[PDB]
């Protein structure tokens, strides 16, 4: 099973990604990890890429795409979940042409849908418990609202994380994600629009439901 996943920050994408890569035994391949294996490990492509990075430029797509394809072929040989690439329509199209050339096939594309302002609030509304940071508390997700000012699990103190409160940072990432001209949504639609012509199934997940709720709907559809 080769699966591409798309979703904004605030959509719970990583959580769902992990449930999918576990049931199904996939290699989870994300954009960051690809660069490490290659730049870090100095494959022929990684050495060429690092020249760009070290002067503050982006790696050209003509180097990025084959870097991705190498990692899918090595790390992802027994099945992969590709997460966080492509981000735009040019990448998306070049990735798909490159997969077709290697005769590598997509089986599923998953998009987690959530309106922008909802995603941003779910990020900002996170509260971390002083006693156990795994305890879920969010001022904007009803089912896990804090108990007054304290953790709804253990009563410990709650704080906000500065990165969650940085609206500029959040907005710049959403601006790319929710860009329907040529951003990540446009890249997801590129897959959506050809799915049944190319023998894969596109799956839209409702990002507003609980973790367990999304996971059930997703599992149901992966067979
Ligand atoms: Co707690």
């Amino acid at each position: 099973m080769n699966i591409l996943i798309f979703g904004p920050n605030g959509s719970g994408k990583g959580t769902q990604g992990n449930l999918v890569k576990d049931k199904y035994s996939l290699a989870h391949i994300e954009s960051g990890g690809i660069f490490r294996e290659h730049i870090g490990g100095g494959t022929e492509l990684g050495k060429k890429a690092k020249e760009f990075i070290d002067r503050g430029d982006l790696v050209p797509d003509d180097i990025t795409i084959p870097m991705v394809l190498e990692t899918l072929e090595s790390k992802g040989k027994d099945g992969w979940l590709l997460d966080g690439f492509p981000r735009n329509t040019v990448q998306a199209q070049k990735l798909f042409e490159a997969l077709q050339e290697k005769g590598m096939k997509i089986n599923f594309v998953i998009e987690i849908l959530l309106p922008r302002e909802v995603a941003k609030n779910r990020i900002m509304g996170r509260r971390i418990c002083k006693n156990n940071p795994n305890h879920p508390n969010n001022i904007f997700i009803e089912a896990i609202k804090p108990n007054g000012d304290v953790c709804r699990v253990c009563g410990g103190a709650l704080s906000a994380r500065a990165d969650d409160q940085d609206e500029g940072a959040i907005n710049k990432r959403h601006d790319i994600y929710y860009n329907t001209v040529d951003g990540t949504l446009a890249a997801a639609y590129y897959y959506k629009n050809m799915a049944a012509k190319e023998g894969f199934v596109y799956i839209e997940l409702d990002g507003e439901g609980s973790i367990d709720s999304i996971k059930d709907t997703l599992l149901a559809q992966l067979a």
